[PDB]
């Protein structure tokens, strides 16, 4: 039905759909096997993520997915974002074939890798040593910033940047997901809590929440929250604060406390990202440079 784009079009019969990975506001994502994604190796298998409409496919759902497809065609390729691999638009359901990140999103990745507690009996020479170390946490933050810097250069705004929207590959490479998506910014239920308990309003910059204004600097605010997530190892922001209290606290200019085991350098970065005036927050370019200095300083 849709026009054929030979640049991106991929034979749907070269896809083998597997287990569903997750579902969104519009569309669901399914793990799948792809054969010959590289045209030079037609019989080579690869694992990809296929986005498709749900079965309650309204025409707004289709429009949103078509919109996401066109954004993915224009955004180009970068190491630190989920890249478009191909599409299926001819003679069958609309598929958007994306890169697959084997380790899930950044939040789940961090939460599954919290250090062993003092309730465990010491076994071996590394009893206290957890999977996560400080330089790696800094690297994760750096990669997200680089990816966001790239998206900004392509004039793209995320509007819901969070640990849950950052994906982790087999090689622990950060990949920003669901970047320039329609998210119904004129009808957000600020009290809406997701199935996993997330309150997305806690990631919104004040100008976005109060004035419905989204800029790259509003993403920087969200990045600050993401920084806090990272160094709490997947903690939920504004701990124990319901949305009603969040409203008043934000109007009073309240900010999150410095989390435990977090160096003042990084909490400093967080607070800069949460400066009230968007122009007094660092740019993503400055965030990359600042995080680079820390990363190089702890990479002897
Ligand atoms: C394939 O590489 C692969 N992917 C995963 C994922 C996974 O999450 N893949 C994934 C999800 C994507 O988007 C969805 C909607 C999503 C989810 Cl499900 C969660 N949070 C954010 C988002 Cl955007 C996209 C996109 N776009 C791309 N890829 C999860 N797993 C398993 C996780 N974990 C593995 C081992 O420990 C137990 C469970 C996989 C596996 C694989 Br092979």
């Amino acid at each position: 039905d849709l026009p054929l784009d030979p640049l991106w079009e991929f034979p749907r019969d070269r896809l083998v759909l597997g287990k569903p990975l997750g579902e969104g506001a519009f569309g669901q994502v399914v793990r799948a096997e792809a054969f010959g994604m590289d045209p030079a190796r037609p019989d080579q298998a690869s694992t990809v993520a296929v986005k498709m409409l749900k079965d309650n496919a309204s025409d707004k759902d289709l429009a949103d997915l078509v919109s996401e497809m066109e954004v993915m065609k224009l955004i180009g390729r970068h190491k630190n974002i989920i890249n478009l691999l191909g599409v299926c638009t001819q003679e069958g359901p609309l598929y958007v074939i994306l890169e697959c990140a084997a380790k899930g999103n950044l939040r789940e990745f961090l939460r599954a890798r919290r250090p062993p507690g003092p309730d465990l009996s010491p076994d071996g020479p590394r009893s206290s040593e957890g999977p996560l170390s400080f330089p790696v946490l800094v690297s994760c933050a750096y990669q997200v910033a680089r990816g966001m810097q790239y998206l900004e250069s392509r004039k793209c705004i995320h509007r819901d940047l969070a640990a849950r929207n950052v994906l982790v590959t087999e090689d622990n490479v950060m990949k920003i997901a669901d970047f320039g998506l329609a998210r119904g910014v004129h009808h957000i239920d600020y009290y809406k809590k997701t199935s996993n308990g997330r309150l997305p309003v806690k990631w919104m910059a004040p100008e976005a929440l109060f004035d419905e204004v989204y800029t790259h600097q509003s993403d920087v605010w969200s990045f600050g929250i993401l920084l806090w997530e990272i160094f709490t190892l997947g903690g939920s922001p504004y701990p124990g604060i319901p949305v009603e209290e969040l409203f008043s606290l934000l109007r009073e200019g309240h900010r999150m406390d410095r989390p435990p085991h977090c160096p003042p350098e990084l909490y400093g970065l967080m607070r800069e990202c949460w400066h009230a005036a968007p122009s007094q927050r660092p740019t993503f370019k400055q965030l990359v440079e600042a995080l680079d200095k820390v990363l190089l300083a702890v990479s002897e």
